[PDB]
């Protein structure tokens, strides 16, 4: 129903996050712990059993995996593979010794995913959790564990609450394995805090809102750009790229920062902005050092960094500083200004936010 104050279902979508990820936390915080104890009153062993995680969606939902599969490796140490839908469901895949089936999704409709998981059941999967946002439906009745991100319905055809949600599941599940698999509990617990600092670190980015509207009419009339991003920093440049693609229909495209050099130096221009994404100190130092690289085609390097970080904007690299966050919930947070600069190129372009052209909201149907 009604959009309130907003424009466009993505705006209010995109302005709702804080409250999206209050919801998500009701009640699964509680003792400054993780409690998913709301999924049957076995749930446990099984997820002690587990020491291999295999993800599984299509689109804005893979993003959010790739991002998970940072966090699993090095703060869980627990294995973590993410595939896109379609490539599982149509390979013969090597199983893993007690693999676990995470399925990604909003809609819980996605034929390409729904399928990945019906061809796991006969192949070996210890078992299946589908962390999803819409209440019982296929991806959800199908599987033995759900964890409904619960963030309204998301009616903009692009994903917004929808990412954010699914990552702070992500980071509760990558918190319960922790503590049940014997791991120093100072980890769950730095997930924890930081995941209650959260929403109003989401509502600090959206105050610092204005910022980006300046930022976009750099990008409102270019049709090119490359996203970087290093560690789980780059599937939120594969996140940003995306959106950019999808609402302002500009041909921007995501990359790790490693690679740059490996390739799409050779394509930057006047035309082509970077821009890399909460990179640290000696990554600026090598990015720096490519775009000079090419100052002379006109080209430049766009960062969003911590305000901390004390980086200095040159005549060619840009800094656009955000307020510091924790770094273990940053993912998240640089996920938000990305969003809103696609927002506003979108807005001043004039193109239709909420059903950009020839894509839909999910991929039900063959
Ligand atoms: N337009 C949507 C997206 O916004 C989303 O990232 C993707 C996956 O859909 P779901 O999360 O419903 O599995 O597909 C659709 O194309």
């Amino acid at each position: 129903g009604d959009k309130g104050i907003y424009r466009h279902y993505m705006q209010k979508e995109i302005y709702e996050q804080p409250n999206a990820i209050k919801n998500t936390l009701t009640g699964r915080i509680s003792h400054g712990q993780v409690d998913l104890s709301e999924l049957g009153p076995n749930a446990d062993e099984l997820l002690s059993k587990v020491e291999h995680i295999q993800i599984l969606a299509c689109g804005t939902s893979y993003n959010s995996g790739m991002v998970s599969r940072y966090w699993f490796e090095s703060l869980a140490g627990i294995p973590c593979d993410v595939e896109i839908a379609s490539e599982f469901r149509y390979r013969k895949s090597a199983v893993r010794r007690n693999s676990l089936m995470i399925t990604l999704s909003q809609s819980g409709e996605t034929a390409d995913t729904l399928a990945g998981l019906r061809l796991s059941k006969e192949l070996g999967y210890l078992g299946s959790l589908a962390i999803c946002n819409v209440p019982g439906s296929s991806l959800v009745r199908e599987s033995d564990l759900a964890l409904m991100t619960n963030a309204g319905t998301e009616i903009g055809v692009a994903s917004t609450k929808a990412f954010t949600t699914q990552l702070t599941v992500l980071l509760m599940l990558v918190a319960k394995l922790s503590r049940l698999k014997g791991l120093d509990a100072s980890i769950e617990h730095d997930i924890v805090h930081g995941l209650q600092a959260l929403p109003s670190r989401i509502e600090q980015m959206l105050s610092q809102d204005k910022r980006i509207e300046a930022l976009a009419e750099d990008f409102s009339d270019k049709h090119h750009a490359l996203f970087l991003g290093r560690g789980d920093q780059y599937p939120i440049a594969l996140e940003g790229a995306l959106k950019l693609k999808e609402i302002s229909y500009i041909h921007a495209e995501a990359y790790a920062a490693g690679e740059l050099k490996h390739g799409p130096l050779a394509l930057i221009d006047a035309d082509m902005p970077v821009i890399v994404v909460a990179p640290n100190n000696e990554l600026l130092e090598k990015l720096k050092s490519n775009i000079e690289e090419v100052r002379a085609r006109g080209g430049q390097l766009y960062v969003f960094a911590d305000q901390d970080a004390g980086f200095v904007s040159s005549d060619n690299m840009h800094i656009i500083e955000m307020p510091h966050v924790e770094e273990v919930i940053a993912p998240i947070f640089y996920t938000v200004p990305l969003q809103l600069l696609a927002y506003h190129v979108a807005l001043i372009k004039g193109t239709d936010v909420d059903q950009p052209r020839n894509l839909a909201k999910s991929v039900t149907v063959e």
